[PDB]
């Protein structure tokens, strides 16, 4: 079935400027993005603001300032943040637009026409700053600014108030079948596996229905109304799940604005989502809710969802250590250093031991190496002589490499499919060495041919996978080799021998490095 893949990031609270947190989300779904527009497929990454709700409110009510203003400074800040982090989302969606308000009274109809919500009462407890409702069983003790005794998440450790009112109800009970017929059907749904195994239970035990109004006046008015009653809001989680439907309806100019929303998401051809890229603290509401959703509305599931090991929301600025350190080589730091956890040394110290070691030492030594005047007498990709078993198990590897990192690249596993890469990279290092090709130059000429070529394939290949994680420096590197355009792209090129020999190399620039090392 050929359709747009659709990759999306959580839309982010504009209670606060944008950290590290919103940075790495959206820089997952971007990944994810870019290796299948390196594919060759269709693609239309999403990520944008939350706007709306009591939270948000509360955020402007402090600074002073309308909601309407404040929401706008703060989704400004938002896009400039992503501009300068150099990513490639296609559009940037904010809970505020006209569009997605429409989307959301339509979906809100829908679920009431087929009979899935309900006038009752939420008495219990809720998370502002999470937006989210508790049992008595996700609560304990804690403190506040004040220092008093007061009651915090389980989940979060943020203060928890008693919500009693009469609110609209969304029979998410009556789809806890359904839910796990779901799961086990699709059992690549949620990734990682451990998580997957976590909403299972919770489905398993048990599901409540869900508030999905509020009274407006809870809500300082900022949010959007039910469609035929006025005193009601919607909550701010359907509100905001349904941007992943609102952008898939979108019309998008070259400049990135939303010129047209269509009445059936099949004109569009993106619903629904093939990864949500979300923080684990907001799993329940992706794998739980939103499908429920879907289900009740007769609507698309999406194919996965992906919930990394981050909180989704000392000091860390990404602008800030990326003019240090570069870019990309934050990039490649942020995905290669953390896996599905909240571990990882994040440190100047690690960072620096990543990029002298396997940016600097391994990947960028090897490039310069075989572009180098002293071994590439000639500036050309050398036609190969005849393969020794060593030279075929070296070729091996990276025929092998591209079937094994897009494997990880679609689970998703991003710190897998560069481990893979970089394997490859270490092998043709050590190749390099074993053959000495500066000692050839002088020997055996054809002998240097075959190793040069090889090694220079092997950097090809390793670079176009590596290009959706460095996207910038596969450019540099490409330039370096020669590598013409059409080569930089397509399921084609990731076959072993797509440039042929005789291909020139790129001019040398005279103190020029791909990576700056950095003392210790
Ligand atoms: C539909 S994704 C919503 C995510 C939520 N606004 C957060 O920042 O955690």
């Amino acid at each position: 079935v050929e359709k747009v893949f659709f990759v999306t990031s959580p839309i982010y609270y504009v209670n606060a400027a944008p950290h590290i947190g919103h940075v790495y989300s959206t820089l997952i779904t971007d990944v994810i993005g870019r290796y299948h527009r390196v594919k060759g497929e269709r693609v239309f990454a999403l990520t944008g603001t939350d706007e709306h709700g009591q939270k948000v409110a509360e955020a402007a009510k402090q600074k002073q300032v309308s909601p309407y203003d404040f929401t706008t400074a703060v989704a400004g800040e938002f896009k400039k943040c992503f501009e300068q982090m150099d990513y490639s989302i296609d559009y940037f969606i904010r809970t505020t637009n006209e569009q997605h308000k429409a989307v959301v009274k339509e979906l809100w109809t829908k679920l009431e026409q087929k009979g899935d919500i309900y006038l009752g009462r939420y008495e219990g407890w809720y998370s502002i700053s999470d937006e989210s409702f508790l049992t008595p069983q996700n609560i304990t003790d804690g403190v506040d600014k004040d220092g008093n005794p007061c009651k915090v998440s389980l989940e979060s450790g943020h203060v928890v108030t008693w919500v009693s009112e009469e609110n609209y109800m969304f029979r998410l009970s009556a789809f806890r079948e359904r839910l796990l017929e779901w799961y086990h059907a699709n059992p690549g749904c949620i990734v990682p596996e451990f998580r997957r195994r976590e909403v299972i239970r919770a489905v398993e035990k048990g599901l409540p229905d869900l508030s999905v109004s509020r009274a407006r006046a809870t809500l300082h008015n900022w949010a959007i109304p039910v469609p035929g009653n006025p005193d009601h809001c919607v909550y701010v989680w359907l509100d905001a799940l349904t941007n992943y439907l609102t952008g898939s309806r979108l019309r998008v100019d070259e400049s990135g604005k939303e010129v047209s929303l269509v009445d059936d998401f099949n004109e569009l051809e993106r619903f629904p989502a093939d990864v949500h890229v979300i923080g684990k603290d907001i799993l329940k509401f992706h794998a739980i809710y939103w499908p429920a959703f879907l289900l009740s509305a007769g609507l698309p599931l999406p194919k996965k969802i992906v919930a990394h090991g981050w909180w989704t929301k000392n000091v860390f600025d990404p602008v800030e250590k990326a003019e240090e350190f570069g870019y990309d080589a934050l990039k490649y730091f942020l995905l290669r250093e953390s896996g599905f956890s909240d571990d990882g040394d994040y440190s100047d110290k690690n960072m620096i031991a990543r990029l002298n070691g396997e940016l600097a030492d391994t990947l960028g030594n090897l490039v310069m190496r075989c572009t180098s005047a002293k071994i590439n007498v000639n500036g050309e990709w050398p036609s190969p002589a005849a393969y020794t078993e060593e030279d075929e198990s070296l070729i091996q590897l990276i025929k092998d490499l591209p079937g094994t990192a897009d494997h990880y690249y679609l689970i998703p596993d991003i710190q897998k499919a560069i481990i893979a890469v970089f394997d490859v990279l270490r092998a043709i290092n050590a190749y390099v060495t074993d053959m000495a090709p500066w000692k050839l130059v002088k020997t055996d000429p054809e002998r240097l041919r075959t190793v040069l070529y090889i090694t220079l394939e092997g950097v090809r290949v390793t670079t176009l996978l590596l290009s959706p994680i460095l996207p910038r420096k596969s450019v540099v590197i490409f330039d370096m080799l020669g590598v013409p355009e059409v080569h930089r792209k397509g399921i084609e090129n990731f076959e072993f021998g797509a440039v042929p020999p005789g291909t020139r190399l790129g001019p040398a620039v005279e103190g020029e490095v791909l990576f700056s090392k950095r003392s210790t």
